[PDB]
């Protein structure tokens, strides 16, 4: 079966993460989206003018309003965007996929993982932060070589240094800002995709995530570092047909 895919990058990241898993999954005739979020791949805006989680998730947020059902992917911080998305669309939503993500839920402070994330005590390296009138983040190389693309091929960390760009997680926002719903995102089906090698959210931490909130399935990645659908394209591709012969 055949389904709409969304795929949605994480912080500092943007729609390029998915060059190599975007056509493999069209060539299975899939329809797929990959998105730019605000101050983010290549759209115009910078972070310092990104004053809300809403306004950073208006390019996603603006796609589900203009649908003529999809699968949400979610990879990292982009978890927190498509919990948003289904909070507002659950009635467009066929299933919401968690890719080594943030994966919110419902009876906590939309920040409680990202705090929990905190609690893990991430090595950044050579990471800069910086503020604005919000924390941002300007990710390292040496942090993304060892932490996040460890088993990715050489040229996908190339890509890594040449596109990544300065983002936020909003936790401010996240802390204040209205629980998601149980009658929205917490309505839809949603799987958890984990990566056993991950090495900035730990495994353990994917797995307190997945039992804090339990999916309806959940898939592991062996040998996936934090950028699976680089280093594991053909793998993911197989598990997301799985979720789309499950939902569609
Ligand atoms: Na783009």
């Amino acid at each position: 079966a055949t389904a709409h895919f969304v795929l949605v990058h994480g912080a500092c990241h943007g729609a390029w993460i998915w060059y190599k898993l975007k056509p493999l999954l069209e060539a299975a005739g899939h329809k797929v989206t990959a998105l730019d979020l605000a101050a983010s791949g290549i759209d115009p805006r910078q972070i310092e003018q990104i004053n809300t989680f809403d306004e950073y998730s208006e390019p996603l947020l603006t796609f589900m309003e203009s649908l003529p059902k999809v699968i949400l992917v979610g990879h990292s911080f982009g978890g927190l965007n498509i919990a948003l998305a289904a909070d507002k669309y659950p009635e467009k939503i066929s299933a919401a996929v968690f890719l080594t993500a943030l994966m919110p839920d419902t009876e906590h402070s939309p920040s409680y993982v990202v705090d929990k994330f905190m609690e893990v005590f991430p090595d950044w390296k050579d990471t800069e932060f910086s503020t604005y009138t919000i924390t941002g983040m300007l990710l390292g190389f040496k942090f993304m070589r060892e932490k996040l693309y460890q088993n990715c091929p050489i040229e996908d960390y190339e890509l890594a240094k040449m596109l990544t760009r300065p983002g936020s997680f909003f936790i401010n926002d996240l802390a204040q800002r209205p629980k998601f719903t149980e009658e929205g995102y917490g309505s839809i089906k949603r799987v958890y995709v984990w990566t056993d090698e991950d090495k900035i959210f730990p495994p353990e931490f994917q797995l307190w995530q997945i039992e804090n909130y339990k999916p309806d399935k959940v898939y592991r990645v062996q040998g996936g570092d934090h950028m699976p659908q680089l280093s594991k394209t053909n793998e993911l591709a197989e598990i997301l047909q799985e979720v789309a012969d499950t939902y569609a």
